[PDB]
């Protein structure tokens, strides 16, 4: 099943406050890695100091949500970049089936 | 050369669980990273990790012989471990240029 | 716009060399993260990594301005180190939206 990876490199430092963006845009999760780096936007910079996110989303608008949101909010003032990746979901929130009455476990 | 990318994300507890069965189906080899994260299937036995906390989980990427291979390795983990232990599967596309 | 993820898995001692690779090819950046692994070529001179063992290596991601950066880039990697270093190179297609 197609899936948009939405992935965002950015500041350890704002690693809670996008986690609650990420949650708050109806994804199901999230999974961060800590990183280094070098960029060219020169916002931060001319140890590792960046995490990066990785996130199945739901749709396409979802991760399109979740980007605009952190870019707006976050990326005039802090260095990061966002992009997005196909993938294709073999095992996910669904693992065990839905919940209710067409549940089959 | 065109090739799958198998990404597994797991607790970093079954780190050498899942080798085993990556070596098992003839996958030649494989990365992992450490990492953090968080999920609604709610199964880790100890709860979602601390957001600080960037090694509660592993992420394997396999560059896999086929497809078919691919789907192999996915369902014996998910089969043997997801109802006891958290974790998502996915795939990705992936060209080749060298190694492998 | 509609870019090249190149990633090289590759031994951490190469570290400084790889990055000096990208930045002489006009890549605007990389990502770089510590792994484990295990391969097939059984080239690394100290054997396989101990499957605990977490920064063995170290991978770089590079979102590249064109396929003819992330293939130069590629290029120099394994021909000047992948006699005697172990690694792998491949590539995803990425679209980037804030960049
Ligand atoms: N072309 C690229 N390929 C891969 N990763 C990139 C690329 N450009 C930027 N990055 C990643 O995004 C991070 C932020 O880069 P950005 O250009 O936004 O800011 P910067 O202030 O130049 O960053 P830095 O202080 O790291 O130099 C980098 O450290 C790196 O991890
Ligand atoms: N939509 C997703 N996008 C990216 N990674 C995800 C997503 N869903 C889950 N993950 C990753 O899978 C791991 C396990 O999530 P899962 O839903 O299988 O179990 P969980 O018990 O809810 O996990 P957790 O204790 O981490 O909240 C997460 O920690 C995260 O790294
Ligand atoms: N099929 C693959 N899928 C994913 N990653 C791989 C694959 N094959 C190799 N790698 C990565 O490339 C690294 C080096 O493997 P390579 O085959 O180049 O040399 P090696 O000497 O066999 O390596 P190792 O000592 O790690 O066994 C591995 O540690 C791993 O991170
Ligand atoms: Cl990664
Ligand atoms: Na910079
Ligand atoms: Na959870
Ligand atoms: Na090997």
């Amino acid at each position: 099943k197609p899936a948009n990876k939405l992935v965002i490199v950015t500041e350890k430092i704002l690693l809670k406050k996008i986690a609650k963006i990420i949650d708050e845009s109806g994804a199901k999760g999230y999974t961060v890695m800590n990183t280094g780096g070098k960029g060219s936007r020169n916002v931060r910079s001319s140890i590792e100091a960046n995490i990066k996110f990785e996130i199945l989303t739901e749709t396409r608008e979802m991760a399109e949500e979740i980007a605009d949101r952190v870019a707006v909010k976050y990326f005039n003032d802090y260095a990061g970049i966002i992009y997005i990746c196909s993938a294709e979901v073999l095992y996910g929130h669904t693992f065990a089936g839905p919940e209710g009455a067409s549940a089959w476990s």
